[PDB]
């Protein structure tokens, strides 16, 4: 058991997790054999050649955020005996300066987030090896540096150096004599306001050039944000880029370009990537010379470049769009336009590769849906936040300007072609909704105020749905024909979904998930479910999981007449059930014992049961997953064997536990994960102090008790040596709240 | 002292707070003198031949809610000889109170369990003008139907109130008084209504008939429509005899039709109720509109049919015959477009001055539409989709909008247009194009990033009273807005800036230039960045509610830039700094606060320090809320610092000692503290009048002999008044928790 890191198996290299423990020094007690040490987010002041010693495996080292909330101290030559060491990250440390006498193994330096104002030949020209140093967020509006200070040359000498940031520094120029081995350079946000064709000077190798944000287009940025004199643009000279032929990723992002020289490209052929975000290219949208120059690039962002006080009736796109042959996504979120015509989509409609379409927030009001139809290998079309109706007729290490996640969730897009129209105007679903889309398998209309009361037809011309996403809606699903022309859906999510039309006897009725032979995955969150008028148990062959959280379970079984005791009864292929925060004070015995017989993980957190029965447990062979977190509980059996063999993880923090019984840490042999953190523990005792058969339990948690830290802290301490399979995590927070003389030390701390 | 209760007198005459107070029984402590007592919301469990006893006097009581059923004997309540007013409202009574008082004028039991209406509870009750008698078979397993037994009103005779709403009732109840003014039969599941129902109730001046065959949309309580697609069936003749009617209610009874001769010989018509009905082919017809020439108020809100959303609204002509119409109400129609041609019939109306036309997500309107009106005062288009211009409580009325349509404030300015919850994104440079003399405009909620330059809002130049709450403007240029040069009031609350400038971001300049400028609200605008050169000068502005920003790091500023921000506001009445994240406000800064305050809110932040010799710089104080914060600290001598300060408001706080010697103040609140004990030491006769109320409710009071020295100090100045005198409760010793310290 080591202490304070968690130590754990990475192939073969063995990792010291140790961050945000609370740390003041560099801990003597770290495994020999340890590759990577993790020591972020602690208090760590000083560091010396002693603070590493006999360390000589590591290979990486994360000083991050030391001390976390006068900067971190480290002597000269403090890091140059750790032979081995290839990666050192020193970020928001306070750095006044580059630590001297690094050692010349380092292949990756991380120095972002300090105060470092000079970069020096002393500091780094020495790393003959390194391949990647981020020097970002150093000089970076700060009173005392003007500018940051390179020393002419620094660089020169680094032959091996790939990729060098400099983003977030006041450097008005670009740095010269950058060596030739460059592949990426960054230079965001550093107020370079002028390009030259001498800048990137010999950088034949260079793959990526990032200059966002210098005379930026401010919108929204989470970080200082300063406009050229005038919201000018860059000035980037005709030639800067003819040497620049291995370019694939171009960042001109914020850049404020009212103008794109096509000439710029001309020797960059290979080009895959362009952020062209937050600039003001909606002359450049519609005539573009520079789209004939584009043959290989992949991904166009062009988000973000309406013209303010601006709402035209089309979006005006340059039929040279028809030159871009590689494309496969287009951004085009903020154009801000009325409404989209087959015909403005032309130049489009010939690109074989193009998958993506992003149009969000352009408040569109109507399109013509049948354009998608002419599209190779369109795939995922993305609407989301316009203004279509009803047709009855922060991490410093971010990409900043870049849409950078999944534009629609992935476990609906792999069904197939995906539309998404969430947050629009379709506050009904009008007979002609979906008239001439393409084949659609994924569809989102989540938060359209949505209120139409379903009934079998309004899905029939996209009748492939296989993942429909309707939350946040005020839908009404109580006909037994709703969402049944959707014969393969597989996948429904109604979260949050306010009804609006309650008929007292009928709502809610529940019988049309019975009709669906392939639904597997049902959302019924938040639903504020407290009736139910289905005559027999609603049967399912298929449902694999049904999330009911957010309902009020607690009036359905507070029945008089126990109508709803076997609700769930019916679902025979149920493995996951979510009954959270539903305000269950108790669970009926009867109504616990008609949960699904198939159950492997069932979740009852964040209601409010005082009592559980564990006896009922022994109704499910398959339970693997338990979870009672976040009640108020006071007991547990002391025979949880005999009411389970397959129970796996048990979840019970954020409970009024107070005591073990005699044999709870088993026999229950399954159980791989304990949790027992945030309850009322004041000791562990013997006799809960078992052993037998073979405790395989691998995780206790125990984080958040208030410990009694006398010598009746001394059997669980011995356990915890004797069972060394068993882990606790986070051991650091395992904390005695008395004696006044031991509280806030570890349990471990404490003298035999 | 009084006790339990909190007696409060009007006029002569005695009034008895004892609701919402834990209490077993009724007390016998009880001013023997009160008029009218509350027992509301309590633990009553009896109520006896001997529960009121000394009170000759009484005229009102009321034990609604007892407890959270109440068991009433025979004649209990019949020493009591001047009863006017009795309350029963959910006590779970199985029946109603057999021997109750012959004084009774009125009477309410609504939300108990009395299923049988008898002769002999109620019949010989002669002198009671208004009956309730609601929510009794409601719902309800156990009761099927309401049983009124025959003629059990006709004896009532002086009646002119009966509620039997909510209520199974299936058919107007026969032999009612003649003397009854308002019928309410909301809700009693009566499907049909006859020629001889209402019959010789000539003095009828309301009928509410609600909620029977309902259109279920969205309703707080369970709603069961009618079989078929069916309507509430009135013969031909109903009303025939209900010449004095007003008041009509006939929202949500599933109406596709009305018969004009409904209204035949109802020429007093003031109220008409058709909302949640089926009546857009009836709006577009409507024969019984030309018998309505008195209607001030007319809603037909929510009759859209499901599934079309047409492109116009379909008026027809014959809304020119109301002559009288104040108020018109159209929600939730559903329909496109708003042209000129389609509200022609209203133009003819010279007192129309309310249009409400919210949530019928209209996509755009010709707004000169509305100059052509003689009247128009309130033009409620909220919840639409207009875009930018370019090139519960049981006695509730339930189906009608009730609250004013648009702030009273902002109203009484002028014409007032609501455009809140609309798609207005930004400004269009048409958007006010042609519009009336706007002076109250509502603009919240349109998700709206103007960058405001000066020149928006030039075409309704005489804004009043602005409402931009809940938006994301921009207001950083120092022409922001002053085209409105009449501004009195501007809300800018919930403001979240997307184009935030380094050095730039917020300012407020444009504050300067108005005259006229009164109230500004700049609440949970995250400001945490200034830019002004210098401090900003308003001679007009009276109260700044400058809550939800970050004046803790606005007075943490190293170069010390933001400690005079306010000193320029130089008529500042009023200032709010609460949800600030304030733990300490600078000397300086507290100094630099307008010196003309009189209400000063530092609520709700964090404050560990206050600095009282400070008061002294604010002659004019007269209120100080420090409720919320984390003080320990009280000054021995608060009169050596103030003699304006009226109000102090301590409340929630962490002290636990009041110094020696602690003239102004006339409320001192200091509930929810830590108070353990006041001392010998802390009290000093003698009365003249001082303070006329002390608040210490919710402190862990030491019952010991101590609290003796204050128990002595209550009794000898009673023109002291403590409230919640049930809440101010020991905490020591073991016992003693949590009695009174009373005790
Ligand atoms: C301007 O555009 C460039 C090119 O798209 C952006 O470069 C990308 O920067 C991000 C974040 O710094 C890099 O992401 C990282 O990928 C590594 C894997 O190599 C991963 O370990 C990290 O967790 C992170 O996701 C990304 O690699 C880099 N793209 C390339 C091809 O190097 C840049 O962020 C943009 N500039 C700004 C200021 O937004
Ligand atoms: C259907 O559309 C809705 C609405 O556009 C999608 O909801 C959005 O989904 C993602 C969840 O993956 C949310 O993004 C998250 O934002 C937080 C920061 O606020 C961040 O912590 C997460 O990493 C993630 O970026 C987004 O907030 C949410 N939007 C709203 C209004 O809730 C939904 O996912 C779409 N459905 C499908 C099936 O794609
Ligand atoms: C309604 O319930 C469904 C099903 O429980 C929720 O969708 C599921 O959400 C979880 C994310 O909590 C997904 O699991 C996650 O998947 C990712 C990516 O593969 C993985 O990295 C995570 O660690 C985690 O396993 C699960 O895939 C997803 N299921 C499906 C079918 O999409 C859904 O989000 C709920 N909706 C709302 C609005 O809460
Ligand atoms: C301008 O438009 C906005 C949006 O319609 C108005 O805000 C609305 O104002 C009223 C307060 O007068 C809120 O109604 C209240 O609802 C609560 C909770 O249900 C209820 O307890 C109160 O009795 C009251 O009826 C309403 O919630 C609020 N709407 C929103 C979305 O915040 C605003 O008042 C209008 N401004 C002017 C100057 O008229
Ligand atoms: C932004 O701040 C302004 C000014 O404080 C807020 O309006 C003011 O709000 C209070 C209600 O909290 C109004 O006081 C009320 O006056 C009526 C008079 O009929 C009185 O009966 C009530 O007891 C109460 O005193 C006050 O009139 C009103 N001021 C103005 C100029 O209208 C406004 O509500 C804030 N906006 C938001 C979204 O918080
Ligand atoms: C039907 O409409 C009438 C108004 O015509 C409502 O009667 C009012 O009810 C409220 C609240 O109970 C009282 O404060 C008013 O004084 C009543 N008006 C009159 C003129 O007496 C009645 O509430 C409506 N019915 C429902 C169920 O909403
Ligand atoms: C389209 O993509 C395919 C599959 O990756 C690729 O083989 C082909 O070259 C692409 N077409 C282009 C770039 O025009
Ligand atoms: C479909 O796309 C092709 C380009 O491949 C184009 O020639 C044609 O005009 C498009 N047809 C329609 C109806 O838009
Ligand atoms: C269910 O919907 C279908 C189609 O709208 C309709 O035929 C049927 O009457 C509906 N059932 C109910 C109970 O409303
Ligand atoms: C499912 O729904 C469709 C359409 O309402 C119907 O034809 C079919 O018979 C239903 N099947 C089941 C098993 O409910
Ligand atoms: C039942 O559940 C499993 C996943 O546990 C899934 O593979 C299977 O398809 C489901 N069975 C049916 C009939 O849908
Ligand atoms: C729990 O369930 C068991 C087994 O069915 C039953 O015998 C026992 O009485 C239950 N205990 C309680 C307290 O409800
Ligand atoms: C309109 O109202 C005014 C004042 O309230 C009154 O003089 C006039 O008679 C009203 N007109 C009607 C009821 O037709
Ligand atoms: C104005 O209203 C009058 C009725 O007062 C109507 O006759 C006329 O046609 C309306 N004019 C316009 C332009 O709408
Ligand atoms: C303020 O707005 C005016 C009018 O639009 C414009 O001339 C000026 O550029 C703006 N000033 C600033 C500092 O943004
Ligand atoms: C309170 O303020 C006055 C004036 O700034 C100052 O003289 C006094 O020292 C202050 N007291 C404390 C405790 O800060």
């Amino acid at each position: 058991r080591s202490y304070p890191c968690d130590e754990k198996k990475q192939n073969d290299s063995v990792i010291a997790e140790c961050s945000n423990r609370r740390l003041q020094e560099v801990p003597q007690t770290v495994g020999k054999y340890v590759t990577e040490l993790d020591l972020s987010d602690n208090f760590i002041t000083h560091i010396t050649n002693e603070s590493f010693q006999g360390l000589q495996n590591l290979t990486k080292i994360n000083l991050n955020h030391n001390p976390n909330v006068n900067g971190l101290n480290i002597t000269d030559g403090a890091f140059l005996n750790l032979k081995n060491l290839r990666e050192l990250l020193l970020e928001d440390n306070q750095l006044p300066q580059i630590p001297s006498g690094l050692p010349e193994s380092l292949t990756e330096l991380s120095l972002i987030q300090n105060n470092i104002y000079n970069i020096t030949k002393e500091g780094i020209s020495r790393l003959i090896n390194l391949k990647n140093l981020y020097l970002a967020w150093n000089c970076y509006f700060n009173k005392v540096c003007e500018k940051t200070n390179i020393e002419d040359g620094v660089f020169e000498t680094l032959t091996n150096l790939e990729l060098l940031s400099l983003s977030f520094n006041s450097l008005s120029h670009v740095p010269p004599k950058l060596p030739s081995s460059l592949r990426k350079l960054f230079l965001s946000n550093t107020q370079i306001k002028y390009i030259s064709e001498e800048d990137f000077k010999g950088l034949i190798n260079l793959t990526l050039l990032d200059l966002s944000g210098n005379c930026p287009r401010c919108f929204n940025a989470p970080f200082p944000c300063v406009p050229c004199d005038g919201g000018a643009s860059i000035n980037i000279d005709r030639f800067a880029f003819q040497n620049l032929t291995q370019l694939r990723y171009l960042n001109l992002s914020s850049t404020s370009l009212r103008k794109i020289n096509a000439a710029w490209f001309k020797n960059m052929p290979h080009l895959k990537v362009l952020d062209l975000e937050f600039n003001y290219l909606v002359g450049e949208i519609a005539s573009g010379a520079f789209l004939t120059m584009l043959p290989r690039l992949e991904i166009l962002d062009l988000s973000f470049n309406y013209i303010k006080g601006s709402y035209p009736q089309h979006i005006n796109i340059s039929r040279n769009f028809s030159k871009l042959l590689s494309l496969r996504a287009l951004h085009l979120r903020g154009y801000v336009f009325q409404e989209l015509r087959e015909d403005d989509f032309q130049p489009l409609m010939q690109l074989p590769n193009l998958s993506t379409i992003n149009l969000g927030i352009n408040f569109i009001k109507q399109i013509d849906f049948k354009l998608f139809q002419n599209f190779s290998n369109l795939e995922i079309i993305y609407l989301s936040e316009n203004r279509i109706s009803p047709l009855v007729k922060f991490d410093p290490h971010s990409n900043f300007y870049h849409f950078t996640r999944p534009l629609i969730k992935p476990q609906c897009a792999a069904y197939g072609k995906a539309l998404d129209l969430s947050l629009n105007s379709i506050f009904f679903i009008g007979p002609n909704q979906f008239e001439n889309l393409p084949d659609i398998a994924c569809l989102n209309l989540s938060a359209n105020s949505n209120a139409q009361v379903l009934s079998g037809t309004e899905f029939s011309a996209i009748p492939h749905v296989k993942y429909l996403d309707l939350t946040n809606n005020r839908l009404d699903f109580d006909n037994a024909s709703a969402l049944t022309e959707l014969s393969d859906l597989e996948v429904l999510d109604l979260s949050y979904n306010s009804h609006y039309f309650r008929i007292a006897g009928v709502t809610h009725h529940l019988e049309f998930i019975q009709n669906f032979t392939n639904l597997k995955v049902l959302n019924l969150s938040h639903n504020n479910i407290y009736t139910l008028t289905d005559k027999y148990n609603l049967e399912s062959k298929s449902l694999v999981e049904l999330v009911f959280s957010g309902n009020r379970l607690d009036i359905l079984w507070n029945d008089d007449d126990n109508r709803y005791i076997s609700i769930f009864k019916g679902l025979k292929n149920l493995t996951r059930l979510d009954l959270s925060l539903n305000r269950l004070k108790h669970i009926p015995n009867e109504a616990f014992l008609n949960l699904p017989a198939s159950l492997t993980e069932l979740h009852i957190n964040d209601n409010m049961l005082k009592f559980f029965n564990w006896t009922l447990l022994q109704q499910f062979p398959r339970l693997e997953l338990l979870d009672l977190r976040g009640n108020k509980l006071l007991f547990l059996t002391d025979s949880l064997s005999d009411f389970t063999s397959s129970l796996r993880t048990l979840l019970l923090s954020h409970n009024r536990i107070s005591h073990l019984p005699s044999g709870f840490l088993s026999e229950v042999s399954s159980l791989k994960h304990l949790d027992l953190s945030s309850n009322l523990l004041k000791t562990i005792n013997k006799s809960a102090l078992e052993t037998k058969t073979t405790t395989k339990l691998s995780m206790l948690e125990l984080h958040g008790n208030p410990f009694e830290c006398t010598c009746d802290i001394g059997d669980f301490r011995r356990w915890m040596d004797e069972h060394l399979n068993v882990k606790i995590p986070r051991l650091v927070d395992v904390i005695c709240a008395s004696p006044g003389d031991q509280r806030g030390k570890s349990i471990v701390s404490l003298e035999l």
